[PDB]
């Protein structure tokens, strides 16, 4: 019986949906509203399409070969939008200063972001844990990261919490252009005072040849950091809060061995991805993948909370298991675009989720499953809200 794709009852829970997809319609063309994609919902065909060369992120593959010789390859300098030889080059840039140390010296103060948010929610309900918590988390973080001065951080999360849906987008094209402004005057002014914090690492990039991130680039690299990182982590916390409070034998787990919350976060991010779908790739030529052909120019999602829990990949793909390993799991990507943050993605995870469970050992949704409201955003699987008691703070 044909489940509602991206409308009516799939926004509440999608799962169903794909699990039909997986069996019977693997690569399906479905109508969107800005366009028709096809969907790939199986594990091994999304596997293989991550790694495909004719599987492009340029959009210009959507027009005839005589019509691009007018269009730039990407709207804005985004590495994220960009194939080889282009990519390769802005990843191993950035990745100079993306560094293992980096993000675990953010822990501490991922922690007393945490720690400060939980200490200032009542007891007594009702809280969105979403507005209140899991919205506030990433931005503070990726404040961190960046080296935003404190004045500047209440300025900074108002401009980038309006890119988390609220208004159409254009205030939102404002909102950007500000965030773009704003950053691009810091970038000016850490030049000449550095930091130990990464808008200032990314400025002395200077790979073996000289090369290094020009100003448009070191803004839109800036731009991307806080666009991937913000509302992905938000709905890795939300989900993951979401699947303890619904899962009790799981919670149990997790309180008993606090230790498990690394292995939790993995299987949160395989039970409920919270980047639902891939951005979307672009047909270059023909591909086939499960008999079903989908011609050049077409546009592509990979469909990662589908994939996540294919049983050909994972045995018992709808139990819900922290102690279980997240080995393969397609939340982060695969291949040349694999997540930039996923250290810093896993270690803001647990330590919000982890920290708020042990906080707050009575948490409990204060609405029925029924009644909970998702956004309906194609590519993301997110709670727009979650109403919750929190209940007394752990002697
Ligand atoms: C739970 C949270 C997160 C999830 C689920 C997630 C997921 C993903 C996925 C699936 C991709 C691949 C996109 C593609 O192949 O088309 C990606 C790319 C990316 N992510 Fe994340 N991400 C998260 C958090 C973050 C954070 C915190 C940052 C930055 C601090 C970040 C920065 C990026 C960047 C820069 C890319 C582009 C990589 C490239 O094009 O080479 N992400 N992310």
């Amino acid at each position: 019986e044909q489940h509602d794709l991206f409308s009516g009852t799939f926004w509440q829970n999608p799962h169903p949906a794909y699990a039909a997809l997986r069996a019977e319609d693997p690569v399906r063309k479905l109508a969107l509203p800005d366009g028709p994609v096809w969907l790939l919902t199986r594990y091994a065909d999304v596997r293989e399409a991550f790694v495909d060369p004719r599987l492009s992120k340029d959009w210009r593959h959507t027009l005839p070969e005589d019509q691009r010789a007018d269009m730039p390859a990407t709207p804005t300098p985004m590495m994220i939008l960009m194939d080889p030889p282009d990519h390769t080059r802005l990843r191993k840039l950035v990745g100079r200063s993306v560094t293992v140390r980096r993000m675990n010296e953010l822990e501490p103060r991922i922690t007393e972001i945490a720690d400060g948010l939980l200490a200032g929610l009542p007891t007594d309900g009702p809280v969105d844990l979403m507005r209140e918590y899991a919205f506030q988390i990433p931005v503070q973080v990726i404040c961190e990261l960046l080296g935003v001065p404190a004045e500047d951080r209440d300025d900074f999360s108002a401009w980038s919490s309006v890119l988390v849906d609220d208004s159409p987008a254009d205030d939102k094209n404002a909102a950007m252009g500000k965030l773009h402004g704003y950053l691009s005057d810091l970038l000016e002014r850490k030049r000449t005072e550095p930091d130990d914090a990464l808008l200032s690492s990314l400025l002395a990039v200077s790979d073996e040849d000289g090369d290094r991130l020009s100003q448009e680039e070191l803004v839109a690299m800036a731009m991307l950091l806080l666009i991937a990182g913000h509302e992905t982590t938000v709905n890795l916390i939300g989900n993951g809060v979401l699947a303890l409070l619904t899962h009790p034998d799981q919670r149990k787990l997790l309180a008993e061995d606090p230790s498990l919350i690394s292995s939790a976060v993995e299987e949160f991010l395989r039970f409920d991805s919270p980047v639902s779908q891939a951005p979307i790739r672009f047909t270059a030529e023909d591909v086939t993948y499960s008999g079903v052909t989908i011609p050049a120019g077409e546009m592509v999602m990979l469909g990662l909370a589908a994939a996540n829990r294919d049983a050909d990949w994972m045995p018992e793909p709808d139990r819900l298991d922290i102690t279980r390993d997240a080995s393969g799991g397609v939340f982060f990507g695969h291949g040349i675009h694999f997540c930039l943050g996923a250290q810093l993605a896993r270690l803001e995870g647990r330590v919000a989720i982890g920290r708020l469970f042990a906080d707050r050992p009575e948490l409990a949704l204060a609405v029925g499953l029924d009644e909970l409201v998702y956004r309906e955003s194609t590519l993301v699987r997110g709670l727009s809200r979650m109403p919750v008691t929190m209940g007394p703070r752990s002697a």
